[PDB]
């Protein structure tokens, strides 16, 4: 097998409803199924198959282990996966490794799986290449070492993964692991606005740069934007200048005064946001997704912007459609690309969490929208699940 | 892999009971299975495997989501599939895409999947090639854009699919998409009797023509018959002249006065009908299926006719056997062909719907009859399912 | 792929307990499984995989369709299969075709499946080659056309299958279909003692002959023995002369007076019996299995005999071991051969039916014994299933 | 395919938590799953896939066959397996053969499966190569012939397996079968301290020697250590001299007086212990695991020792970490190696038995730790299962 490289996107000018994976439409006390309790789903694709990954609490619905399924880190959590299209049940899934934070990507020949686990003050990034545990990385800030919760990106056998370490309420300077065949051959230290960068959604803007729309949990509702050079292996970060803030919670659009680099009010918190590229010979399409509600993880909107510099462009992004309405859950979103015969199809996935509190199960559905054809985005996604059943 | 082309049918002069897929013989409240609630099943075959496709309501039996499973369009519906022979349960199936109307065919190298979804007045045909969403088509009449609910037909890498748009009670002029590797390379506008044509069952009459027995829902109990030229890429439609009307409901045979083109009384309504070819060097066998009851979807009969012109032949078709008796359900029927080592085996499938009203689940069984050996058709198919369990 | 031919057996001088497939150890009302209700199991092997075939009543345990699962012929029955080693549940199995009598064999390139179905007075043998229905054969005596319920045997692409037609209480002259790539290229009419021959268990005695130990249901407790010539394509039948009668019920051993050809008392009834060959350069080992109880299908014994002529040898067979004790069920038995790297391993399977009457489910377990190593047969098989659960 | 040979271990200096397979986190009376009741799990890897083997009591949870699932030998037990990562449910697993003691290994081309079964005083080792039963071996001491309960080791197509026969409370002289393509081509009689050696965990110390840390059930808390020469095909056994006794129960470390060969008090009993190698060009790392509690199978500790002679080195092993705390079960442990692209990854598995007495089910979880990266062992494994559900 030969190495994967980003190619031109397939042509299209709009995203449409592609696929909904609602595992819990089969979790009734009356039904006879075993969908796993999961969270932080993401899709990664190899040249031949796409895979629906997720972090399971090692429990099913119906079941008797709902207690604690709303908390994120523990000794039971595992990175699991199914072929995209398959329902993630107890028997359908493959357990890759113990992890309460993960990532995965296909280098063209084999699958690389990233799972972080261990004690908060000394967590560990573990790397698996296919069936073999090949390497690990240690906590540097000693405050919950974590990773992307979305696909890593490989080019010519070299895969780049964002990791971060630090306080959720303070400073978390991220790093980038350059992995090759399962072993870390390099650690990239980004430059610029480094005070807080987590849950980066990365993709190839070209064969020279990898860009990530990330999450700042302590200082702003603006998403830190990473420009990583795959030739010089150097990264530099700074805020997306756009009026259309993509974090949640956030203030009114255009609400933040000052130059591009202004944080504005902290707006304590954030969320992982969808972001994927549309590469054309002439232009670059940057697709973003963000919650409909400014304060809550309800709904999901699609935005596009062709060309410009995310760092210096104060202009608003263009609304491209409602993927999820305000009455449906809109939690984490990510980007991924399906590999078609000659070109790449960009897609955005939306984690639709079923929240009913700490005193009941807590799992998620995954909605998929991909670039296809033209015109306007036509329909939205509902999970269809009734938590009382 | 090299492209698929229609070949001569394998020899035989009769159809026999081949296979019954009754998923709900395992849906008892007492059992431990999860058969999906489906409707509009159809079978399509590649050079190596056949597949049982269907439109699921994203629900199982036993389960708690039976409400609404009798209606056809919604945001939960999906085109799913299993290898033919497998029971379509929650774990066995693969979810291809969101669709409340579909179609699928194998071009010799890859699977093409068609799923239509979106709002009634602006629905959308979406095309998937293997794992990639490759193209889409828009509503032209702005009244529920829909498709076949049966296999599309490929020849040399070119696949033809019938789509229609319009009122069920009025005019619905159908169109034909010429698809290649997932992208629409052409849109064919048929000539002739174009006022209403839906749910076309198409097949190859030869390497030059594709014929479809279709459904007219507003004006007649006679089935519109399409003759599509694969070399000039032009279609022309007009009513089957035969005395033996194949739609449901319909009047007594021979009941309609006038020339071949007479509609007769509207007989509001219709049904998708089975139709498949038997190609011989010398002759063409055209196999049709139609409900036993004239007014209700109960029972299913097999009919044959060798040669002639469906458009100008007023003669009765020859009764070839009772596949389903009047006491068993006989809903949609379709044609498909299994690819044997040197020749093609024509088959007719019958959707056997379990109807018990809107206040209980609504799913279907699929009976298969294929050309094999000679003599007369020997036995019928019962679903064996008791809806009370 | 190149054609299969019988090779020399692997060396050994004894059979040992190999594998037990007890699907109903998982059918408790308390459990969460769906083992299929089956009967008439048999194993057939290709060059690479063996398969556990059976005739399902299209029902599971626990379930609500036990009524009628004790009767043998109906419109719901199907020939199904799983990889040998897999439990035959609703999801594990593949439904091949509708059949209330079957057979199957691998010709070295593809699977051939035989299923007989239709009305008793006009049943039909249907042949499937891989995915394609390729041919059929008709009732000649017009009294339940049936077949082997065990593997057919292929040599150089030619597969021989025994079929029989007629009364169970009278005459049933069997025939032999020579099948090639799914189509009957010849019908062999046996010579000799032809009055009653059913459920023949056949195997290769060499590359020239196929021998079957069969069942006479009307006239004797002696098993009709078939010697079929694969070069001249002619068969001839006559009773096994041995003192050790292998049918059930039967009288005391040596009980029947007269020459080899004497029927003795009718002993109305019979059973399919295990029979497999052990080919050595110098000698031929013939392995037989028969119930421990003379009148009931309880227990199973193993017998061997090297060389001689089954037709003229009045000598007793040698007891080789108790595979099943008198307190466990011992119903149908068959032979099959696993293909090892250079040689063939002969095995005998025993259908262990769970009978509790007509007012509860009726299914079976399958025990496997194969030639391996030397010494004496060491342990027996119990199903372990409690029918009350 | 070409034969497997041991290669250099991948680099690393520590073990980390890799994967937990807790099948019973899905066995609730409320859930809808069927995890098998198992014991004596072990992992073996081929060049491309690893497999989770185990000895099932042919029963599931929830189910109604818990009675007797705490005893080890019977006619229902079977050696089963799933791909490592898959949950061992009724449908996921493959039943290889009837065995109440087993072993398995991949020679580079095919799977070899060892299962011992039969009556205690005349048990039998049966060998299966892929699908074929190829050979068997007999009881020599006529007291429960048994084997490893962990992977056998192949080199150049030759696989070595330890078997033992004898009293658990007295003498059990072990033997070593040299197997090739399923048939025993040689029986090795070890020299030295031969009075009691069972459940040997073996691995390749190099291409010349296979070393096993084994179990002495009658005379000491010191583990018998086997040095087997693959070139001369001779074995020799004697006690590990180390202060750090690895059996359970055992006295305080350094507690046993006398020279390396002193037994000390019998400390009636024992346990299978984990042991795997870390081959470097220059040095050999020997990894051992042993229960945390001296008297009970609670907890599991990791120990290492580079170079030296296990037979003459009285020094303590180095504590390398707590894999399981004293409050969690720590039963059998074994070693295995995943084959990475160029090197081998050593791992230790821990069987975590769910014991609640004889009056409820008795099954196990399997925790995996593998060499990866450096630093110290970071986290422990909990099963997470509540036996009351
Ligand atoms: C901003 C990072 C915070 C705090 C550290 N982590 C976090 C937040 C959320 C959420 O719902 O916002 C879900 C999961 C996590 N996660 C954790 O708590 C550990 C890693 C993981 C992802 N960051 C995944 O479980
Ligand atoms: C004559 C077409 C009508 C009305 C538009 N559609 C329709 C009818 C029936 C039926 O039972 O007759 C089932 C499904 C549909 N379908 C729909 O309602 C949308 C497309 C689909 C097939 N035509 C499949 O769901
Ligand atoms: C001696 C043949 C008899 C009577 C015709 N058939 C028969 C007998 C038994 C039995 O338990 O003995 C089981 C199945 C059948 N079978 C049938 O009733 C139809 C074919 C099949 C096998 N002979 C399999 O279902
Ligand atoms: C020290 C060997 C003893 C006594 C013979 N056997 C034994 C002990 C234990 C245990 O929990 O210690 C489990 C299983 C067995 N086993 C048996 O009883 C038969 C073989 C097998 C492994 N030795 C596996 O079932």
């Amino acid at each position: 097998p030969e190495w994967t490289y980003p190619r031109l996107s397939c042509q299209g000018s709009t995203f449409q409803k592609a696929l909904l994976i609602s595992p819990h439409r089969f979790g009734e006390i009356k039904g006879n199924s075993a969908p796993l309790i999961i969270r932080e789903p993401f899709v990664a694709c190899g040249p031949k198959e796409c895979r629906h990954f997720a972090l399971t609490h090692y429990a099913a619905q119906p079941g008797g282990y709902y207690n604690g399924t709303r908390k994120d880190r523990n000794k039971l959590r595992h990175l699991v996966s199914v072929k995209l299209g398959k329902i993630p049940t107890v028997e359908n899934s493959i357990f890759h490794m113990a992890a309460w934070s993960g990532s995965a990507c296909h280098d063209g020949r084999e699958w690389t799986y990233i799972g972080v686990d261990g004690p908060d003050n000394d967590a560990l990034v573990k790397i698996k290449y296919g069936e073999a545990y090949t390497d690990t990385y240690h906590s540097y800030a000693h405050n919950i070492l974590r990773t992307q919760e979305s696909a890593c990106n490989c080019i010519g056998g070299d895969c780049y993964l964002m990791i971060t370490d630090g306080s959720a309420s303070g400073i978390s300077k991220c790093r980038f692991l350059k992995i090759r065949e399962g072993r870390i051959i390099k650690e990239i230290l980004p430059t610029g606005r480094v005070e807080h960068t987590e849950e980066c959604t990365c993709g190839f803007a070209s064969n020279k740069t990898i860009e990530c729309a990330c999450r700042d949990n302590s200082y702003t509702a603006k998403r830190p934007f990473v420009k990583l050079n795959v030739e010089t292996d150097t990264a530099e970060i700074r805020l997306m200048c756009t009026k259309t803030y993509l974090d949640t919670p956030r203030p009114d659009d255009g609400s933040i005064a000052g130059p591009c680099e202004s944080n504005g009010d902290k707006w304590l918190g954030g969320i992982k946001g969808g972001f994927v590229h549309q590469r054309m010979a002439s232009k670059i399409g940057r697709w973003y997704s963000r919650t409909m509600s400014k304060t809550n993880r309800m709904g999901m909107e699609l935005y596009v912007r062709y060309d410009g510099d995310p760092w210096t462009d104060s202009d608003a992004l263009t609304l491209s459609g409602v993927m999820v309405s305000i009455e449906e859950p809109g939690w984490y979103s990510f980007g991924f690309e399906i590999k078609d015969k000659k070109c790449d199809v960009p897609c955005i996935g939306i984690e639709m969490v079923h929240d009913g509190g700490k005193d009941t199960w807590h799992s998620a559905a995954t909605a998929i929208y991909c670039l296809m054809g033209s015109g306007q985005l036509l329909w939205d996604t509902v999970t269809g699940v009734d938590m009382a059943l």
